[PDB]
């Protein structure tokens, strides 16, 4: 039903796209985070129809170029909006393996890939990429941003109205409690949680996950 | 067409919609679950989405409302009193909340306070506050010190918001001084809830403050 944009943060904005999948419409949660010298993409659209819009909206209202796009694993609601970045002249830049699943599931190719955990900084605004372990994939990356402590969870964390974990078959379920005690542990002050499929929340999306993966 | 949704794991955010001016608004309340019963923080935006809304806590909060606090007298934090009151749940306001409500058609409170106050049910607590006039002469906010989330109402602008909204019984020389309140007695609120846009961090009080250098 389209793409919407809504602000958390004075720099943070959260982009959604929509899709409806038998009954009901769902939707798929990304960042931008604006900067002194250009802008950021935690991951594509849910598509190329909704990563075009998300792109103008960016050029009419935050008017600068977006630096780099981060998708946070290789599925097509993090990820599927990559060549309408890179047709751009984006670099999209992701892990070694999830550069490695996109291959085997004639997904793009990433521009640049990193295999260790990395900090860095771009217009003041710095960023944290982190490898918790599978849950939702093999490769989920989570995204910190400790000066505005929003953390920004992708499909590895779960929304506190959702009643299971979904489509487990990708799934490492067994992984999964882990992955998220490690968040827990790593985060302790984080404020935002942002998941992929639902609303956002405080650090009980976390504890809700964890529930959710004791009682299946 | 009531919506509720989570955002922590005792706390819900109510929502009723009306077209207003061409545009669709938002109107947010609180539900917090106690283990003694619900807090209801505003009602719903008139009868029928406060009926919708006691319903939907009986539903799956299975449990009594023991209590519904207004944050000030329009209709959108207030409309649904009688609603709430014919199902024997006690209103409670401010004094100056009461006199207002008198003063436009509004219902009768069962109880009103003069003092700020902190009280707890159910192991949870909740603070009222007045930081003065803003959007209206009697806008109170709301905290959950143990979740460390401020229901700001009315006051508080979302950050997308252009302007001050509904401005007609606004009192906009003090709205300034209230925001600064807001920002001096919870400087370490990690959720700011508005009424009429989409909750964020405390981006959302300098926000406000900036519509106020620049109306
Ligand atoms: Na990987
Ligand atoms: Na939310
Ligand atoms: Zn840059
Ligand atoms: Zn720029
Ligand atoms: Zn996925
Ligand atoms: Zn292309
Ligand atoms: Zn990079
Ligand atoms: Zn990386
Ligand atoms: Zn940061
Ligand atoms: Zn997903
Ligand atoms: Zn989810
Ligand atoms: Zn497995
Ligand atoms: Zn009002
Ligand atoms: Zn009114
Ligand atoms: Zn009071
Ligand atoms: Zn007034
Ligand atoms: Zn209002
Ligand atoms: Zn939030």
């Amino acid at each position: 039903q389209q793409l919407e944009v809504t602000k958390i943060s004075s720099k943070v904005w959260i982009h959604t796209s929509y899709k409806t999948y038998h009954g009901t419409v769902v939707p798929s949660h990304g960042l931008i985070v604006s900067t002194k010298e250009g802008a950021v993409l935690i991951d594509t659209g849910w598509g190329k129809e909704p990563t075009e819009e998300l792109l103008t909206w960016i050029k009419t209202n935050l008017k600068q170029p977006v630096k780099v796009c981060v998708p946070t694993h290789w599925h097509d609601d993090k990820l599927g909006g990559m060549e309408a970045v890179q047709r751009q002249g984006v670099p999209v830049v992701t892990s070694e393996l999830t550069a490695i699943l996109a291959a085997e599931n004639s997904k793009g190719t990433p521009d640049v890939t990193f295999a260790t955990d990395t900090t860095f900084a771009i217009g003041g605004q710095q960023l944290e990429v982190y490898f918790p372990g599978g849950g939702h994939t093999a490769d989920n990356v989570v995204v910190y941003l400790p000066q505005q402590k929003i953390l920004f969870g992708g499909c590895l964390v779960k929304d506190l109205q959702a009643k299971n974990l979904g489509n487990t078959a990708d799934a490492d379920l067994k992984s999964w409690p882990l992955a998220i005690q490690r968040l827990q542990q790593r985060y302790p002050k984080a404020k935002v949680v942002v998941p992929s499929h639902g609303p956002w929340g405080d650090q009980s999306l976390l504890s809700h996950t964890l529930s959710l993966l004791q009682n299946q």
